[PDB]
């Protein structure tokens, strides 16, 4: 039993019940799964394993979630618990690699207590010493714990980790797991947030990545859906994967924003106000304008700091003594440099001590002990500088975001947002919001940042909107209200530049993304194609840096450029590798100094994606000086010292 879409082929072994995934490769197909079993109900603590195989229907024919294709349905039984098992796979024509899974669960005469659903498993095939995953979850470790992860076969350790989205998780539901030859991504396939997990695990000589979801009782005689999924099989690195998932979740509505649509000042070299931390003045970064607009910075945040409280986002008269004016004095000098300004805010959050609290306790989440619940840090917890999360659905706590929204642009001049330091959304239990069920609010969080950013639009079509999940990846639905996603407070180059890759995947290589601005790394910055920002106040050797680097990502502009993940494979090409296209010009970006991947000794540098029939100079246009005089494209390869990295260009000689 088989089904074909676009690079994909699924094989269904019906004695041993199970799926294998291959991918194409030339006139070829490589196997990228082991067989894996089809995914079960949890009951008692115990996945059920005594499913037996009924049917298997293929129909090559056929229209689904993704348009003509194939599909291929699987019924099992369980005698011990009266189950039958429908699971849906569907392959499209047109989307390459992708697979679309749905499954559904009868019950016989007794209802049935599942405590959890796993949708689909898939063990990597063909893995030798290592395997490379990206893992979505939003449980943390916030900051210090990186999205992606070696898996190493040849230590002690066995790799585990559930990647959750939750009322203590709001991240990406995906994960990848890959190789040299590839690799398997699986997300979940919905339109809305939802609580699923996408376990990625170490297993005796491989590794495995699956999705499951939170289970039910299943009333005698019915049948329910229990989720749905995406896999997508790739060759490449964790990029190709995720773009497969952008691919597909078009097909569901979750659109990323187009190109054409970006505004300018979303591609602008940044400056953000923490040169003097919370003792920022109006007149501290008005003094700094002269020499940063001379430096080429086009785009100021107004940071942390400026406000009352959460919730009632009013001007703090300490740093306003003078009001709105003092706001409009700020914006306006902005402006009068060329440049836009952005104001940060905690979007969720309604306070504690606000007004916002004491006068409408009703906008709020409420905890199931009846109290007003916190924001929730990554896998719970909540922190002293956040609030009482409103409810998504109480109008009154909209309300006060658009309100925020259209303070900030018409009455003080801002030009767009910077959210930030917030990550979930606790379920609420207030019977006056007449929740469907408690998990409504947690699911309903992106309509937060839905509602606000189209109030944004409203007053500017041009307005710049950020969110960072600081030290987590980026709340998913939240997505596609953005204009810049920031890497969002990495810890590391490792974190900053591996992360532009995994949302430029998700996101459109035309996407704009920053590195941002943790640690000092222009050249992590200017080589991934991001944009590079800045918080110092610099002086000396520091600040003369700043410059030369603003110099370079204003004259290169690669941030405008389209990137290219489709031609390095992180962990398995020789160096972490990055590739810009701009003005026609292919930039590449060689790192040697990220300490979770970097060679042993000095491998020749391999320019892929040249025409093979010209011949070019590569430029390192970051010294002005020619590492290679003449190569052919298809024998791009040299061999130049260099400690950290090298930012070179391929230029075509005629
Ligand atoms: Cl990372
Ligand atoms: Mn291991
Ligand atoms: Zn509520």
């Amino acid at each position: 039993y088989a089904i074909a879409g676009n690079g994909v082929r699924v094989t269904y072994d019906a004695d041993g019940q199970t799926i294998t995934l291959y991918r194409t490769e030339g006139s070829g197909l490589i196997q990228m799964s082991k067989p894996s079993p089809l995914g079960g109900p949890v009951i008692g603590g115990q996945e059920v394993q005594d499913f037996s195989h009924i049917s298997c229907d293929v129909e090559q024919s056929t229209s689904g979630v993704m348009g003509s294709g194939q599909r291929m349905t699987i019924t099992s039984q369980s005698m011990s618990t009266g189950l039958i098992r429908t699971y849906v796979l569907e392959t499209s024509d047109i989307e390459e690699g992708v697979v679309y899974t749905a499954t559904s669960y009868e019950a016989g005469a007794s209802d049935v207590e599942v405590s959890w659903f796993i949708g689909s498993v898939y063990e990597l095939y063909g893995a030798e010493d290592r395997i490379w995953s990206y893992n979505g979850g939003g449980e943390g470790p916030m900051h210090y714990y990186d999205t992606l992860q070696k898996i190493d076969l040849t230590d002690s350790g066995k790799f585990s980790r559930e990647n959750k989205q939750d009322d203590t998780a709001a991240s990406i539901p995906v994960s990848d797991i890959y190789i040299a030859d590839g690799g398997i991504t699986v997300g979940d396939a919905s339109a809305t947030r939802r609580e699923v997990h996408t376990p990625v695990q170490e297993t005796s000589d491989s590794a495995q990545v699956s999705i499951g979801w939170p289970g039910k009782v299943i009333a005698a005689g019915s049948v329910i859906e229990i989720g749905e999924s995406f896999a997508v099989v790739h060759p490449g690195d964790y990029y190709n994967g995720l773009r497969g998932y952008k691919n597909a979740m078009d097909h569901l509505g979750v659109i990323m924003p187009a190109p054409g649509d970006i505004p300018d000042s979303s591609y602008d070299l940044r400056w953000e106000s923490w040169g003097w931390g919370f003792n920022w003045t109006i007149d501290l970064i008005i003094g700094k304008l002269d020499e940063l607009q001379a430096a080429g910075v086009k785009q100021i945040t107004l940071d942390d700091g400026w406000y009352t409280n959460a919730g009632d986002w009013a001007l703090n008269p300490e740093k306003f003594p003078n009001g709105a004016s003092d706001a409009l004095r700020l914006t306006d000098a902005i402006h009068e440099h060329g440049m836009t300004a952005l104001l940060w805010w905690r979007p969720c959050d309604g306070g504690i001590d606000s007004i916002l609290y004491q006068q409408h306790p009703e906008y709020f989440v409420m905890d199931a002990d009846g109290r007003p619940a916190r924001l929730p840090t990554p896998g719970g917890g909540t922190n002293p500088s956040l609030g009482y999360a409103l409810c998504p659905m109480a109008d009154g706590a909209i309300a006060s975001q658009v309100d925020f929204v259209n303070r900030a642009m018409n009455d003080w001049g801002f030009d767009g947002f910077k959210g930030a330091y917030v990550w979930s959304m606790p379920e609420c239990y207030n019977p006056a919001h007449n929740h469907a069920s408690p998990e409504e609010s947690t699911e309903k969080q992106s309509e937060i940042y839905r509602v606000s950013y189209e109030a944004m639009v409203a007053n500017d079509p041009n307005v710049f909107n950020l969110l960072c999940n600081c030290g987590t990846p980026q709340d998913y639905y939240s997505l596609p209200y953005m204009t810049q996603i920031a890497t969002a407070d990495p810890t590391s180059v490792d974190q900053t530049r591996r992360r532009v890759k995994a949302y430029k995947a998700l996101m459109g290589d035309y996407f704009p993304v920053t590195a941002d601005h943790n640690n000092i790394w222009y050249p992590s910055a200017v080589g991934t194609g991001s944009v590079l920002i800045e918080k110092r106040d610099l002086s000396g050797t520091a600040k003369e840096e700043y410059e030369k680097w603003l110099g370079i990502a204003d004259t290169v502009q690669l941030q405008k450029g389209r990137f290219i993940g489709d031609l390095y494979s992180y962990g398995f090409d020789p160096y972490e590798t990055y590739v810009v296209a701009a003005d026609g010009v292919m930039y590449y970006a060689f790192y040697k100094d990220g300490s979770k991947y970097s060679p042993t000794g000095y491998p020749d540098i391999e320019l892929k994606g040249l025409d093979p029939n010209k011949m070019y100079r590569i430029v390192d246009y970051v010294n002005d000086r020619v590492v290679a005089t003449n190569l052919m494209g298809d024998n791009a390869v040299f061999n130049t010292r260099f400690s950290d990295y090298l930012l070179v260009k391929a230029v075509e000689i005629s």
